[PDB]
């Protein structure tokens, strides 16, 4: 399973981060080795987001 929902708005100016909105659904493609960042996919594209900004959806 890899479906999540955003807990908060997140946006960074750094390249390769994805902007997400609270309540938006997303899928996680990859995980960093310390579990702190997730590579997310939404209708707005692909990019990294903090893992503590998302939570699973069954």
């Amino acid at each position: 399973p890899n479906l999540f929902v955003a807990l908060y708005d997140f946006e960074s100016r750094t390249e390769n981060t994805l902007s997400i909105t609270k309540g938006e659904k997303l899928r996680v493609l990859n995980n960093t080795e310390n579990g702190e960042w997730c590579e997310a996919q939404t209708k707005n594209g692909q990019g990294w987001v903090p893992s503590n900004y998302i939570t699973p959806v069954n």
